[PDB]
Order: structure tokens, then sequence, then C-alpha cells
């Protein structure tokens, strides 16, 4: 059914034993509740007087002032690390359990294993092992922190933006406001410490990925919820971040069902002035990224989340020291009045989206505004996250690959390009192997993608274009081998220097037609093998007067 | 922890295999929604029709007029069989889980197993044993009907209301409505319809207990409620009943979460309409009771469940047949601002209690208005539902039962007497010494309570009264061996003809002193051992002119 005898299978050890992790939640309310909140009101005053004090206020008009940097227009490439505890089951459907975006949430495992995958976890894992079990699995033993990084250089990649914090909280870095976390659950190192170190060795971008709302989180609270309640002032907060109707904002919290769901979660009284904001500040100040991925900001609004507050800090603890960037995921600016008129009745929900950088499409690009800043985020599968499942034919070519970045580049987007390792840290092959492929054709084609912008036409049948910024070189890249003749229908207005296929230093023929068309012969010489100039995608390089 | 090598605890069998019932909720969906609402809507029709034709309204005045037959004031005594999947478990804490009532609930088992009581299922059952796996274990083959009726009767008691159908929806009868029914799942048999033949061959008075609303109900949808819902069309409908906050009025349908919590539920489009309505007529109609005890009338607000409709058409059906009574378990009569403001802040509840024929006080039987009619319902433990724990330490002596049951009837109560068999429907001994001694102390007092009323005073010291209802015995019952003499000081306007000890035939002689005390010697032959006249409590009866 879902129980396979293949070793690629992550399954149930013969030795399975349950983690209880050395504090309770109800240990770590007593024993850390006070401190963290103690803590976090000194360190949310900071950020409130940083606020006070600076350029940037949190309001959406004063956020909107802040500018898409130069580096982030340029880059072109980024790699987004998908690796958590989910990474251990590495498991979605290969079809049929996709989301509107069109992709495949392994990532969800830890949330989806009660629903919507339960037949499979039931069956590969057990009833009986719960979402904290995947925690001790998540090793780190394979997971080499600089390796991955000059995989991600090697790529032509300008930006890493790991996982910092996905839906279920636990976090790559050490942080005080959480026990959830990599030093002390999974690998025994702060993952993103040493991905910072050598994200600065390599002199690469890096981001900082952050879940405004968790799934569950528990709370302190002055009164209970039913007559059933076993532990007094404690329950477990909940909003829209599960999608599927839930409890909110709260549910009866119990030791037996939740504990092995929220380990290493320290209850406070508010989880975003006690916990989300004081640990968002913790990061930034510790690690000094240059931008910030926000996701799972559709489960409060920033009325209630402040978010507006942590994009503020980001922007004003920069000014003067770095350039940094915002996605678009903080959340919605609606009044409580709009969302209640947007879940009566689309229009009104993207009304509400004001704050952030950059869109981000998520697997289907879309009907993107090309004159806006744009990233598309996607693995070479359906799947974000690892998926055991996936191969060859699940998976896109290094050939497709290369053609959808440079589509991408060409319509003013940026690809974040998800890489999924399994629970020891160790990357498919599959997934190296297409990050080989890209970045050996980037190794003769970056200049054509690198600090280019679109130009006036983005695609005529199969060429893609950009231009220099300086409008002075365009870049023709041809999807398909041209042949014996490169011909160019778009008009071409400029006086022309000269013309170059990257990866050859030979100075191509050119004569302009009178109905204005570009003729380009292409030497004999290139056509018996023409992929050992480049492969898949061959881009010409036009020099204008 | 919780799991012993007692052989009397219940516990997962060696020979465990999932229940997957023959018709998933998709099958019945296909198979049998179709029918059921063609059914449903028929019936619906047919019982508005007798509303509007009959005396009995469906609106809080009209029904109010109702009033509480002869029959139940004289009654005194009713059994209540607390018999369900539930029973095959046998658990709740013997202390600490509590509910508002002081009672605590083996019966809640079916939805607490996921929460409050989940470590205890997941160390004896498994967390792989699911609600349904319950329903084959609940055998019925040591549950003889005849001889549970045969207990009621020689227990003193005058109706017998078995648990008909309960939160999670089995119903003792056979219905057309639902396939988790006792003939399709279970004992394989129409229960009810087996004691309602030996109600009628005893004359005994017969309830049916109904849960108004049910913990989770598949429904069928126009639109489905998240991108993660993996069948179109099919939902799950949630209320109040669970307590607990949940989602509501609909949580996400998942086939492999909710199909063995719900087997045999066939899937309608709403409800109350299409399936509590035409269940209640089914039922009312092909057996005939004389009581209803609704349950679970917290789920939702009358104005939703519908239940003056239901309320009327029973009324309306026995009127000119038979004389009828409802318990006060409909539900609310609140407005919709009303049950806001309730929330948001038990004086505005109470107001919004409108509907029924007495008051149902559960275990605790507190602040009672001895002017009106009410029942207290409580087995001989806290325990409401088979607690395999339950033992002398745990229940009531026959002793305390016998004193509080006539402190009942003398403060115009009726005691419905809660008693809970294991799965395969065999009755507890400690439960069985208990009835044994109810019913030989009723063999020789029982004209003492049935047919009784209270009198101008209701105790003085450790004696009880109740008065015949022609006004012509005063029956005084004594808690305590009065010894030598019987003194009575609250003052007999009444000539007084002869006076008895029930249980002997012995005329006892009496004078009035000069304060007006009532002095009554007793025998020399009654002081050794009187319990062998009657045992704990001594009654006697004063006849007057
Ligand atoms: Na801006
Ligand atoms: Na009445």
């Amino acid at each position: 059914k879902h129980l396979t005898d293949n070793i690629l299978q992550p399954k149930r050890s013969s030795d399975f034993m349950a983690f209880k992790y050395e504090y309770s939640t109800v240990d770590l309310y007593r024993e850390f509740s006070e401190s963290i909140m103690d803590k976090a009101r000194s360190e949310v005053e900071i950020l409130e007087s940083v606020n006070r004090q600076g350029r940037y206020k949190p309001n959406v008009e004063s956020l909107k002032l802040h500018e898409v940097p130069e580096w982030f227009e340029d880059a072109k490439l980024g790699i987004f690390l998908d690796w958590g505890p989910w990474s251990v089951p590495g498991y979605a459907p290969l079809k049929g359990a996709e989301a509107s975006t069109g992709g495949s949430y392994p990532d969800w495992y830890e949330f989806l294993m009660d629903n919507l995958y339960k037949e499979y976890h039931d069956e590969v894992w057990g009833a009986d092992f719960r979402r904290d079990d995947f925690l001790p699995l998540l090793t780190g033993e394979n997971f080499n922190s600089e390796e991955y990084m000059l995989l991600a250089v090697n790529s032509g990649a300008k930006y890493f933006v790991p996982f910092t914090k996905h839906h279920a909280g636990w976090t790559m870095w050490e942080s005080e406001f959480t026990k959830r976390n990599a030093v002390e659950m999974g690998p025994g190192r702060d993952i993103y410490k040493e991905l910072i170190e050598a994200g600065k060795k390599y002199d690469m971008k890096m981001g900082f990925y952050f879940s405004v709302s968790e799934w569950e989180y528990p709370v302190i609270v002055d009164q209970n919820l039913s007559q059933w309640d076993p532990v007094k002032n404690l329950a477990i907060f909940q909003d829209a971040l599960g999608q599927i109707p839930r409890a909110t904002p709260l549910a009866s919290y119990f030791p037996a069902l939740h504990d092995r769901m929220i380990s290493g979660k320290i209850p406070v009284k508010d989880y975003f002035a006690d916990y989300m904001i004081p640990s968002f500040k913790e990061a930034v100040d510790k690690y000094d990224p240059d931008l910030v991925w926000y996701d799972g900001g559709w489960g409060s609004p920033v009325s209630i989340s402040r978010t507006m507050e942590t994009s503020a800090y980001f922007y004003n603890q920069a000014e003067g020291k770095k350039d940094v960037v915002i996605n678009n995921r903080a959340g919605s600016s609606l009044s409580e009045d709009d969302l209640i008129k947007v879940r009566d009745l689309m229009k009104i929900y993207l009304s509400g989206q004001q704050l952030g950088d950059y869109g981000t499409p998520e697997f289907t690009i879309g009907d993107v505004d090309i004159q806006s800043k744009w990233e598309v985020c996607r693995s070479i599968s359906p799947a974000f996250g690892y998926n055991w499942q996936d191969d060859e034919a699940s998976s896109l070519s290094g050939e497709e690959l290369i053609k959808l970045f440079v589509d991408i580049v060409a319509n003013n987007g940026n690809l974040l390009l998800v890489i999924s390792p399994d629970g020891s840290g160790k990357l498919p092959d599959i997934q190296k192997d297409r990050l080989l492929e890209l970045g050996d054709w980037m190794k003769v084609n970056a200049e054509s993608i690198h600090n280019t912008r679109p130009w006036k036409v983005q695609k005529e049948n199969d060429k893609f274009f950009t231009k220099s910024k300086d409008g002075k070189s365009l870049f023709v890249h041809c999807t398909n081998w041209p042949g014996e003749n490169l011909i160019i229908n778009t008009p071409i207005e400029e006086g022309i220097k000269g013309i170059k296929l990257l990866g050859s230093d030979i100075n191509l023929q050119f004569t302009k037609a009178s109905n204005g068309n570009l003729e380009i012969p292409i030497p004999k010489d290139f056509q018996n093998n023409p992929s050992l100039i480049s492969k898949y995608v061959w881009t010409f390089k036009i020099d204008l007067n």
C-alpha cells in the first residue's frame, strides 16, 4: 500500500523509542517562561526604540520608500535550502496532493501526517510515532555547510536562503527563545551559524527564511477553555496558518496529544510579542542577513502579527551598513472588516497585500508584472522538501531547468531554486546533477544573465532576450540550435558593432536585410557538435553603438 | 502507567485487526445519501403536517402548556441503561477527570480517547486502535433484554430509559437512516426493539434517550474547505457538542482520519433536517416510547437544531393515545445575539432554558426547586458508563443509595438510576449488589414511595416524610432505628386511625404528649434485630382520618 522494501524509503527503525525531551511543555512553563518573557520585553523595547528613532516606521507608506537593492536585481539565481525534520520521512504523493500553487509539499509532512498523509504515516512510521520523533533522526551527519555553499557558488547563484525556521518552529540557529533548535534537537550544531560563516568566506548574500506563525504554540492563559482541560493556565494558540479549519485562536491543551508535537517550545502569554518579535530580532542581530524571506504570514493579519515592526527594524539596522531586501510575505494589511468580507465572499485580498520589496510566485509563475521585481521558488520537481520517490521521470532535466531559468530572467524574475536534502543532510545525486548542469551552463553564459535587465521584447519564438544595464549589449538566448543561420525578426534600432556566441572567441558575420531582419551565418565548424560550445541554450551577444 | 496485568481491565486483543466497514463514508455517499435524503424530505413534510394539524405547536409557549403526566410524578425510580461502544474500554480516571456535574464519564471515551484519555488509550489499546474498533467488541453476548427489564421491575423502577443514541451516533434500534446501528454493528440485534417488547410484557414505561447533536457527522457541501481536502463535496459537521474548542461548523474531511470515527454514517446536506428529525420520527413511530430524554442539546440552539418540532411532534402523535413526557434537554431558546453575549461574558444561559416538562440535575442535585418536578441521574459511583476500576471504595453502599433515594423522593424528585454494563452486556456484580439491596428494600417499602407526594415538611432530624396522593397516609422514613419509642415532633393536625411499621402486620398504639408530640411505643420483639423487618430505613405508615 505505502510500505515498500525499497531501501531508499525512510521508515520506522526496529529500535524506535519515543522521544521525550528532557523538559516537558509544563517543565518549560515552570522553569523558562518567566525568564523568556522578561528577556522578550527588554528586546521588544529596544526594537521599538530603534523604529521610533529610525528612518523606517512600521507602516505601509514608510516601508514602501525602501527600494529593491541593485544586488537583488542583478542576482537572478538563488539557492533555497529546504531542510528540516520533514526531510527525515521525505514524502508526498508524486501526484494528486498538489496545493493551489501546483507544488507538492513533503515539507508539510509534520502537519499533514495527522490528516492527508495519515495512511502513509500509519503504515510506514506508525500511529504511535509522533511529529517530534523525527527530530532525533535529523542527524545532519552528511550535512557540510561549506560544501553546500560551494555547490551554490559553483551553480552561479548569488544568494543562499536556508529554511531557518519553518512552520513547526524548529530553528536552524541556536536561539535563546526556544529549545526547539538545531543545537538541542537533531544535528547538535548551529547550522545557520555554519552557513552564515560559509557565506562570508565565499562572498555569498545570505537570506533569513522565517515563518511568522507556527502551526501550534503553547500559550499561557488566565481562563481554561473547557471542563476537560487537564492543565491549568496553558492552551494551544492556532491561527489560519494550517489552512484547514481549526479551533482558533485557542485549542484546549492536552499533554498526551500536544507535547510530542511542540517539544522545546517555551510557553508565553503573547506569541507575537514574547516570542516571534524577539526571535526575529535575535537572528537579525546575530547573523546580519542580507535578505528576509517571510513565510506563513497568512496566519494572522499584520495588525496582530506585528511584522511591520520586524520589517522596519530590519531596514533600520541595515542603514549605512548594507543594502537589504524583504520578500512580500509579511502578511495582510486588511482590517478585521475587510477580512470578514473576504471570508463571506481575491480582488479584496490582493488590495491588502502591500508589504515587501518583491513578489514571490510559488512553483507556477502565472501572470507576473514584469515591470516590478519578482522571484519564483521551486525545486527541480513539484516537491518542496525531499521526496524519496523523486527521480528522472518526476524531475526537470538540466535542459528544461536551464530553459526555464532563461525565461524567468528575460521576464525580470529571479529563480530561487529549492534544493531538498534527506534527513542525514545528503543531497540526492539527481539534484546535485541538475545544479552541476546549471553551473556548467553558467560558466559559459553567465554574462548574459547576471546584471542584466529585460529588453523591449522578452521572447521571439524560441529566443529569449536580456540586455546589459547600459543597453549597449543585447543577449539572444536560443533554446533551439539555430543551425546554419540565426535570424532575428524583432527590430533593432541602433547600429551593431559585432556579434559572438558565448563559449567561442570567434566573431560572427552579420547583415541587416532591407526589411530590418538580422541574419547571422553560423560557421560550419560549429554544426557538427554545437553542444561542445554550450549545452541546451546558445547565447549570442550583440554589441550596439 | 496504565496497562495492568489485571484480567478485569479491558485491553487490546492479540488477534486485533482494523475494522474497515464494508461501506466506506464515500461508498455511503455514492450509494445511500440520495435515498436517505429522499426519505428524510418526505418524513419532515409529514411531521410538519402533523404539527400544523395538531394541538401542540413548535414554540415555547405552546409546548409549556403540556403537563407532567401523573405516572411520572408517581414513578419515583427509573433505570437508565448506559450501554454503548464506550462500554468496551470501560475507563475513566477514578479521580481528577470529573466534569462540572461532579460525575466522571467513561461514556465519553470515544471522544476523549484522542485527548484527555489518550495516554491510557495509547498504552492499553494502541494508537492504531481507532474509535470504531470498539464497535465489533460490543458483542452483547451477555445482554438479555428480558433479564434487564425484570431487573428494573424487581428493583422497584417504573420507567426504563435505554441509551438509544449517544453522542457518537450508534443507534440501539434498527434504523434506515444510519448503518451505525445495533443490527449492522456490534450485537447484531435490534436491542431497542427487544427492550420495548419486554417493557410491554411487564407493563413498564419506556424512554427514548436521544443525543440531538453528534460529535462528528459527514455532510455534503458545494465548496471544499481547503486546498488539502482529498474528497470533493464532503466535509465534517461539528457544533459545540464536544465542549473543547473545535472547527465549527465544518472541518475538512480526511478519510484516513475520519472514516474509522464515523463508520456507518450516511452523508447528508443538512444534519438536522435530513438525519436528526427523520431518525427521531422513525424511532418514535416504530417504538412508541412514553418519555423522550433529549441529551447533547448544547451542540446547537433550537433555532438551528429544530427540536421544538420534534417535541411538538412527540406530543401530537401521543395526544388521545397515551400521556407522555419530555426532559428539559432539547436545547437553548437564546437568540444568536444572546449566545454571543454569553460567550463574551449563567444568568442569561438559564433564561434561555425554556423547553421540557421536568429538570435533570446530573450527579449533583444542588439547589432544586421542590415545587416543580425534577429527576436526578447518576450511577452508584461518579461514573456514567462502565468503569472496570469501580469498587467498594468508589461506589455508594446499598445503605447510602437507599437513604439518598428516600431523600430524593421526599423532595419531589425521581431518581433515574444509571446502570452500566461491560462490552459483553454483563452488569458488574457491585451494581447487581446495590440493585439487590434496593429491590429488597422496595419489596417492603414501595407503597411509601410510589404514588406519593411531598408532605408539608420533608425532613425532621433523621426522618423523611411522604404522603399518599389521596392525603390519607403519612409515611415516616426513619434513617436510624428509633429504638424503644418513635417520637414525631412535626404537628399532625388530622386524627390518627392506625400506625404500622412496613414489613410487620402489628398495629402500633400511640399517645399525644401535652406538647403535641406523637409518641409511638415500639414492640420489644422488634428491638434486637429490626434490620430483619427492613434494612437501613424503617418506614412507619400513619393512617389519617
Ligand atoms: Na518599495
Ligand atoms: Na409544561
